[PDB]
């Protein structure tokens, strides 16, 4: 860790394409069309058939970039002609997505997988500036789940006394509310972008993002607050699991004595549904961003986005990986030893996350079942959800990275 964190404006903008296997890329025309908004925008639990998770449209829009952004870079007319799985660019600005003609201007663009784009090869983008910067969070944030071998990455720091001043007013606004509704109005005041790195805006999202985290594995909590502030859930690992910003006067406050910096991932396909982790992912898109952040432990992403320069390293910050139903019970083991809950009531909880994490990967496992079996047989077919395999269930190293984490506070 610098004294000083990740100061500097950020100047690469690299894109990183979705992986895919034999049959290409694992998306179609009725899936893209399905991401887009009123305007044809790609850029603007309520599960679908076409998006059973909430992490669905993570993956998908990896997909959407992957296929429609990496073809247009050769110049300021490849948007003319320029079509893929049936669909054109209405501008040099890439504002809209629209039906192309067919049979097309030209032959039909051929995604490539899990590979490298200079995003300022765009002479739009490299003379407008602040119209790939403000599109960025959101290709950034396809670049870090392809990198990712399982689910997506969180950027985790704290700094001496990082919640006071008008921090600290900020957060007290928002006392009583809940974590993906504070993360989706941070996200709505960034959309005119200018977020400077240690800026307001930037400052928010990263003490935002490890209060929640250090409260999701139980560290913080309400006997163990940051300048008085911890969320707070009624359930644990569980259907229900809702985090409220609470503040407290009377219990200890955490002496944070220098900065701390992690990535943490999820390792475990729950990741799919839970909607706090991703929330947590998104604000941590714009977050880095803005930035150039830490770079990435080679181990840490996969073998196709290794020693990337501004990115990946030998040597780089390691990626800590959580189990998400290991860390709901060490949460909850946190919370009988603090005296939060009675021991028997720990136990109806680990349970209830138990059993709900039971149903979780037994929808996951057919829906990654039937996945795989379609995308190797049936031409054309849309993937739901990110490819897993069935190891991803274990603990892996979530105990390494509890231990991490744990010293965030000191």
């Amino acid at each position: 860790i610098s004294e000083f964190g990740s100061t500097m404006a950020r100047a690469i903008y690299d894109f990183f394409s979705t992986p895919f296997g034999n049959r290409g890329l694992a998306t179609n025309r009725t899936q893209l069309s399905s991401l887009l908004s009123s305007s044809n925008s790609p850029w603007q639990i309520v599960s679908t058939p076409e998006a059973p998770y909430p992490g669905s449209l993570m993956y998908q829009e990896s997909m959407l970039h992957s296929a429609t952004v990496p073809g247009v870079l050769g110049s300021r007319d490849a948007w003319r002609t320029f079509n893929v799985f049936g669909l054109s660019w209405t501008d040099e600005g890439l504002s809209g997505l629209v039906a192309a003609q067919d049979p097309p201007p030209a032959a039909p663009y051929q995604p490539a997988s899990a590979q490298w784009s200079d995003l300022l090869n765009y002479p739009r983008w490299a003379n407008r500036r602040r119209e790939l910067q403000s599109k960025y969070p959101l290709l950034l944030r396809s670049t870090l789940l392809s990198a990712m071998r399982a689910g997506p990455v969180l950027y985790v720091e704290t700094w001496p006394n990082m919640i006071s001043g008008r921090l600290a007013d900020w957060f007290m606004s928002q006392y009583g509310n809940n974590f993906v509704d504070m993360c989706a109005r941070l996200t709505q005041s960034c959309s005119n972008m200018p977020v400077e790195p240690d800026g307001n805006y930037d400052q928010q999202m990263r003490a935002l993002i490890s209060l929640w985290l250090l409260s999701y594995i139980g560290v913080v909590n309400q006997t163990n607050t940051i300048s008085g502030f911890y969320f707070s859930s009624k359930t644990r690992g569980q259907a229900l699991d809702s985090w409220t910003l609470f503040y407290t006067t009377n219990t200890n406050r955490v002496q944070i004595t220098q900065r701390h910096f992690a990535y943490v991932c999820a390792r475990s396909p729950d990741w799919n549904v839970d909607k706090s982790w991703i929330a947590a992912a998104n604000l941590t898109a714009i977050v880095m961003a803005c930035r150039q952040p830490p770079v990435f432990a080679n181990q840490g992403v996969i073998n196709q986005a290794q020693n990337r320069p501004g990115f990946s390293m030998n040597g780089g910050t390691p990626v800590h990986e959580l189990n998400l139903l290991t860390t709901a019970q060490e949460c909850i083991r946190q919370w009988v030893m603090a005296g939060l809950v009675s021991a028997a009531k720990g136990q109806a909880l680990t349970q209830e996350a138990n059993d709900f994490s039971n149903l979780i990967q037994a929808d996951l496992g057919q829906i990654k079942a039937q996945d795989d079996a379609l995308y190797n047989q049936q031409p054309g077919y849309a993937r739901r959800i990110k490819p897993f395999v069935n190891g991803d269930w274990t603990p892996g190293m979530t105990a390494q990275a509890l231990a991490v984490l744990a010293t965030f506070t000191a």
